[PDB]
């Protein structure tokens, strides 16, 4: 038992992060077969990059495997990635997908400088298209993933901070989550939402390890749940929400709307200076499929 | 910017964990070298090990890295470890030292089933020499390391769960942290203590990251701070904690006791319902050291 925040195994990441440098720019790339993945920023307030990619030659372009230096033999830009072609398919490809993710889901960060790895942690995408990471000067083109099963599911590569502190960056296919653009003109994430289904997925995982005090014998319909949590800056919650939350009900034996009662009353009446596992507040950086796989997927490994 | 509970990257750790069945009992073992390291419980109220430990033959170990099974060319205990000696020497073995800690000190968490990876968190050995950990059936043998440079410094493997849902293991010489034995006999950690140094380290991080409501005028002395702090279940501040805080302290030109002041404040007067890094209660599971490589060394990887 416990429930920590819990990152994938960074392994078969790790395998593919390299250095990429255009002339004396460098930054952090993604190989994957014949192709190097990072953020097209490295060829540079609003530049022009369709001129400036076309103005580089592959030897404008040194790719770096730790010691070993990978030859480039073409260049292209998909949105705001570029894709470097190489002589050599990455040996250490694992199986993997490039997916776009919705607001809620989590993933892993891989937090990466000179394309050497140096840290790794949970995320979640914000309901504003933001994430909050930890990112300092050199970090662009680390990215986020899943391990879905022997897969790993890239949903994210590092492009900016906003002046909030908080991170915006593309898919794999390098459209931006969110309004946002690379180029360093005034840009804000504006106002965030609570993630209601993460927040009953994390009371869930609280019961299973054994943290039941908040519970209560009332129960509430939807709409007089969402009339309260809205209140509080939660997004309201969807009957599809309540579906993904069958599972965990079962196993718990608590019905949804008895746990929406439940969370209903701690928005209203605060802590009362408890805790829940160990924590404070009501955390939302847990979906339903994180709380079963941490819970006891996990064994299955 | 930004401040995460950050892991190491698990990589390194990923290519030495393996699985170890004596007879039909199963977990994780590390494989260093020559060996694989286990908790000795793999062989098995109160057994006694010498005994059991001879009764086997190195046919009785079935030690499998992925597909390739390892041949055990002979067996030793060492404390509450198992030693493996096997005919290959593990061509993924990083550099790596044995290390026990102290109390306060954190390190990351590879939890593994089967001998396969299947997450990554950060702990703190608490000051009762337990962790609070996430693991299930099957977890024993996953261990806590950190990468000092371009070495991996284990010191941790996992051997048991406390009723409390904490959790307890052996450095790598296989001696418990903590009064703790591998069997199934009533133990109990008894109460833990909030790590005073690790808080300041993160009000430190919450100052560079831009946070700094919480800043006063005031200053204290060391012992007007630890009467205050000992009533809140804070350990006493020592001469050497202010001492290992003097880096993150001139660096934000923020005196240690000056912070002492503003800590002092905060367990007084509680936060108003006000956060610090998106946190609720102060936060004693980051070292000096985490804060300094979170918040810039990790750029020099
Ligand atoms: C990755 C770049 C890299 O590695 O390249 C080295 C060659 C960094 C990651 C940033 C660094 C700081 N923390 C991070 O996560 N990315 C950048 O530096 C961005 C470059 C592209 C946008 C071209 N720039 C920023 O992130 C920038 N934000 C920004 O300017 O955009 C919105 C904006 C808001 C107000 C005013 C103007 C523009 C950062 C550096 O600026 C601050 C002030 C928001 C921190
Ligand atoms: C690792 C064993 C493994 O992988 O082997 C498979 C062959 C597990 C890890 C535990 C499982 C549950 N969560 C964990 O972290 N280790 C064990 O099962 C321990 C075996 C050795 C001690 C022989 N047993 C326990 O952890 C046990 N604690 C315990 O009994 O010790 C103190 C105690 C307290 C009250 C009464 C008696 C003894 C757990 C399983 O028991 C509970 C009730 C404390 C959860």
């Amino acid at each position: 038992s416990g429930f920590r925040k819990m990152a994938f195994p960074s392994g078969k990441v790790e395998g593919c992060m390299v250095q990429v440098t255009c002339g004396t720019t460098t930054l952090n790339g993604l190989w994957l077969d014949d192709v190097v993945y990072c953020p097209r920023h490295v060829i540079c307030l609003n530049p022009n990059y369709e001129d400036l990619l076309i103005r580089k030659s592959n030897h404008n372009f040194l790719v770096q495997a730790g010691n070993v230096q990978l030859r480039v033999i073409g260049h292209s830009m998909q949105n705001c990635v570029l894709k470097l072609k190489v002589d050599t398919a990455n040996p250490k490809t694992p199986k993997y997908k490039f997916v776009r993710i919705q607001p809620g889901q989590t993933f892993s960060v891989l937090a990466c400088y000179n394309g050497s790895p140096s840290g790794v942690y949970q995320c979640a995408m914000r309901p504003n298209f933001t994430i909050k990471g930890s990112f300092l000067n050199g970090s662009c083109g680390s990215v986020g993933f899943n391990i879905d099963y022997d897969c790993v599911s890239f949903c994210y590569m590092h492009h900016m901070e906003l002046p909030t502190g908080v991170h915006a960056g593309t898919d794999l296919e390098g459209n931006f989550y969110g309004p946002f653009v690379d180029r360093q003109t005034a840009q804000a994430a504006g106002t965030d939402t609570t993630i209601t289904v993460n927040v009953l997925a994390w009371l869930y995982a609280a019961v299973i390890n054994g943290d039941r005090w908040f519970l209560n014998r009332f129960t509430t319909t939807l709409n007089d749940f969402n009339l309260v949590a809205m209140k509080y800056n939660y997004e309201p919650l969807t009957q599809d929400h309540v579906d993904i939350l069958g599972p965990l009900s079962a196993q718990t034996g608590i019905a949804v709307l008895d746990m929406c009662a439940s969370l209903k009353e701690l928005l209203q009446n605060g802590m009362n200076g408890r805790t829940i596992l160990g924590s404070a507040l009501l955390e939302d950086e847990f979906t339903p499929f994180d709380v079963v796989r941490q819970c006891s997927g996990v064994t299955f490994q």
